[PDB]
């Protein structure tokens, strides 16, 4: 549905993401049954939101636990408020949320990842306090996104089973909030900037008002006006001069007015006037080729598993900007919003990217048809379809966003994979023209035996496990790497993005003989890949997999959640960063080094 | 300046610790002459609040710097207060914060672990926006709590220098809120719990509002009101058995009233039926003998600095409660408020002190003498009393705080060290003759060098560093400890709470020797201290110095912010943990061993 996100401007919301809410198991799966929401949690413990519940109580029994979980807090609706329209927002409630204030059932939600509100205004009062239910589910299984299978053992206890790399952390990960506006104008807005010869160029607007006639004003970083527009929607304003620039990204102001007989609502919307588009192999931003340079990230940390912090986010942001990180990507689900704000007003580009991994079965009782009735069905390209809509939605309006990737790593061997996809590519460019479409590719879908590329505009490559299959052979790695890229430039001739590369490697362990694990080695290798890179044309990117060591699910092939990052969990550096702050920083800002020079 | 903790009913509030706000550096020092709070910050950046500015971005520069940093941020107040009174409160700044909206100074502070709040309401306009600034100080002298000195060498670059172990983190630590109350009521409470026996005793009641007929209720966790008084003060009641006790920590609530012609309001407010009393060598918490068992903490994290956050106190106190820990000891600061509220509603007992540490100058171009007024003079004393002053005044409800702290390890041996305390010793109980009171012990100022404990109702000793003055030598050590713990008993005949021991333990360090840094040695370490304990009738308290690796002052004996913890800085559990879980989970709650 309509996403705006809320904003304070004569409009105004009440943070409840102070954390400290009633925490209950609901090991038996009584709960509904015995409409807990109506009552006090009984025998609930303080948890904190917003934050995964897994590792907040040192207990390997919650962590690891599969079900149903119950949030629950009460609050004071402001009294000002008294018939202006109040709406109840998540964020994000990772994977499943039902919520009920007072006995009052008012949401229901699927995604992990994306906000979701409903309006409250008839079931509280002003000046009132009332109680919020809610109920959380973090099971996964072949109609979410992303898929799963839940194993119930002969005890009838449930085990997660998935297909990810990341582990399922769940819970409230974002904020959620009450907030408030006029009953005249609700919930959508959609721009669009275009851009000739870095001249002037217009910015087509349309919106919905929800009732009312709608006033535009585009208006200076130093907050004066510089166009106008009634058309209700789709007004167009031509501008003179300031481009949205990865360096910088210069930020405008669209204020949104709807005016009613009596009422009146204003929204503010941060504008970057930037053209995003592919020409053959290059990477166009404002008809400028284009050089990626970053991470692929996750939402993951400490105690607070992919609980949202501005603390992390501040810092991680000064590690990449002293790495001369230029962008990354939304590495398997949508990022928090405040992310892509951040990335809005410092121009950091940025790749987004939904929850659709694990559509793959060949990376080690599993279906043998990956795309069957029994597994990826049509129910499960329609909740794929609805994923995708929810994040652009959401997104549309970022500056930074330069790009969409519809999936992560699907097997695309398999007969079924193009019927899937095909449906895919096509809404998601629907949905939004304005941006160049992606993919992200699985190694062992190689040019020979991938079936889906072609649908899509720009190659992002995982080549991540390059060691594992090339056995840690450098000699070997970079013939094979280099034949493999050329082969997928004849075929496609798109924009080549290296979205994944980098090694597991052990912080303090360090090797003379430069082998897998060690600091030396993560070296060796980044520098290996650096160096095809600059010997292939159609290579416009390069994202090291990892910035930082993640928690994982269990496995053999998993050392302590893992060491992928090029800075470790609690953000220290290992010798790597150090020597991609220097590749990344000793080169012209967004210019691909010719070669090798 | 009375202080009153804020809470939701017809009375509100809007956190702005919102975390970002813009954020500059005052290398050149031209804020304030530059009315830098009149328009945005220039040349500014994001930064995150709560939280240190410190480590934020991963940059040294920033990191230790000196001087004034510069917070600015704006909102919009809430249409529905514009009648009513709005004020601005700041949970902590720390050291130094003054506040400019829009261009109205209001406010000025120093101490960088307590509240302050200002009425704003006449440069406030409800439908607008307002722009706050902040100028904050992290700069420490004499007459500063804790002291220091700063040296602005030669090249006209500031330093600074202090005598604590912990980094000088500063920034806004805490939450920042705006807040309503009506007209009738302004910041003013009080509250006593007298519990004789067994069964019930009363709770004397007192309060101050401003244009208010009090009502003052009483109630239950049910919500069913046990107990009434009408007068404005004064009041009393008694009720039947419901302990406050640290196995569950029962509270009650009391509603207050004040009432006007135009305007009402009723603030509720947390009851722990508890008393406190020191019996010869016991502590007493309703009438019974109670061990301490738990840690030092600090208030130190990742990335954040000393900053408040959530998982990070929901983890803790999963890892203390598994750990087996009943107590704690805010350890050199005042601690964020919530850690209080939860330590009330868990049942944790909380030995609270304050930020006077640093008053030592034997623990290593300084002042000869301690109490000169180069140093600590009259004007210092003023400024401690200050400080202590204002932790009783946001601490005193708390049932969880059993005993105040005066200060940390102040040195003893200079000539004129009681001249400077037996006042603030005295003049603190009549600031809160409800709980006792107690002054931390460094090591060297033993029986007969310390010359102060005589004024205080239990003894608090540091061991720590019992290591380093015994080589490493267990079978020494354990000898020296126990003569000397029986010299502080006989000369006192107090109840001794150590409030200080551990040893320096690199996490993964492994060794068959048992020798020092290695996990082993601190088992080890830790064991020898539990035996002598064990025979001592005097120790009614042991508190692990430090539940986790912390951040220290720039040093040479500092390794990675020393790893003096039982766990590391991102909470991962040493083999001393799985020691002090064992020990103290099975022993009976709050009951001592019997003669080891």
């Amino acid at each position: 549905s309509h996403m705006l996100r809320p904003v304070e401007t004569p409009t105004r919301e009440i943070k409840k993401l102070d954390g400290l809410w009633a925490f209950s198991l609901d090991r038996e799966n009584c709960g509904i049954d015995q409409r807990w929401w109506e009552s006090a949690l009984q025998e609930s413990r303080a948890i904190a939101v917003p934050g995964s519940f897994n590792d907040q109580f040192a207990d390997a029994d919650i962590r690891n636990y599969a079900g149903n979980v119950w949030y629950q807090r009460e609050v004071f609706i402001p009294k000002g408020w008294a018939g202006q329209r109040i709406v109840l927002r998540f964020d994000a409630v990772t994977h499943y949320g039902k919520v009920w204030v007072n006995n009052q059932e008012v949401m229901e939600h699927q995604g992990g990842y994306t906000p979701f509100e409903a309006d409250v205004t008839p079931y509280v009062i002003a000046g009132k306090s009332v109680r919020i239910t809610v109920c959380v589910n973090n099971e996964l299984n072949w109609q979410t996104i992303p898929p799963g299978m839940v194993i119930t053992d002969e005890n009838g206890k449930k085990k997660q089973s998935y297909f990810h790399d990341f582990f399922n952390y769940a819970g409230i990960h974002r904020s959620v909030m009450l907030y408030t506006t006029p009953n005249t104008w609700v919930d959508d807005i959609t721009v669009v900037t275009h851009v000739a010869q870095d001249c002037n160029h217009a910015s087509v607007d349309w919106q919905v008002v929800a009732n009312g006639d709608v006033s535009v004003e585009l208006r200076d970083a130093d907050q004066q006006v510089v166009a106008t527009g009634q058309g209700t929607s789709g007004t167009l304003q031509v501008v003179n001069p300031h481009l949205w620039q990865p360096g910088e990204g210069y930020l405008y102001e669209l204020c949104v007015t709807a005016k009613s007989q009596t009422e009146c609502d204003i929204y503010p919307l941060r504008v970057g006037i930037r053209s995003v588009a592919v020409k053959g192999e290059q990477f166009l931003i404002n008809h400028k080729p284009f050089y990626f340079t970053g991470f692929g990230r996750h939402e993951d940390a400490d105690l607070r598993g992919k609980g949202f912090d501005n603390v992390l986010m501040v810092h991680d942001h000064a590690l990449m900007d002293w790495i001369g990180a230029n962008s990354y990507r939304t590495s398997h689900y949508p990022y928090a919003e405040e992310m892509l704000d951040w990335a809005d007003e410092h121009g950091i580009v940025v790749i987004d990217e939904t929850a659709a991994v694990g559509f793959n079965l060949s990376l080690g009782n599993k279906p043998k048809e990956l795309y069957s009735e029994e597994a990826v069905n049509g129910e499960t390209q329609q909740a794929h379809l609805q994923a995708i809509k929810e994040l652009i939605a959401r997104d549309k309006n970022h500056p930074s966003v330069v790009m969409w990737s519809i999936a992560n790593e699907p097997d695309t061997r398999p007969q079924g994979a193009r019927e899937y996809f095909a449906p895919l590519a096509e809404a998601t460019r629907k949905l939004d023209p304005t941006r160049p479409i992606t993919c992200v590719n699985v190694m062992f879908c190689d040019a020979h035996t991938d079936t889906i590329s072609d649908l899509f505009d720009v190659l992002c490559l995982n080549r991540y496990y390059g060691w594992y299959v090339q056995s840690g052979d450098l000699e070997t790695a970079e013939k094979v790497l280099e034949k493999e890229l050329l082969a997928w430039q004849e075929k496609l001739h798109q924009p080549i993005i290296i979205t994944e590369y980098g090694v597991d490697t052990l912080a303090g362990l360090h090797s003379m003989y430069t082998d897998m694990w060690s600091e030396e080695y993560q070296c060796a290798w980044l520098d290996m890949y650096h160096r095809v890179f600059d010997r292939v044309s159609a290579v416009v990117g390069e994202q090291v997999w990892n910035f930082a060591d993640f928690a994982t699910s269990q496995g053999i092939l998993r050392v302590g959640g893992n060491k992928k990052g090029i800075f470790t969990r609690d953000r220290k550096p290992k010798s790597a960063a150090f020597l991609l702050q220097k590749r990344w920083t000793g080169m012209n800002f967004g210019e691909k080094p010719q070669q090798g020079g």
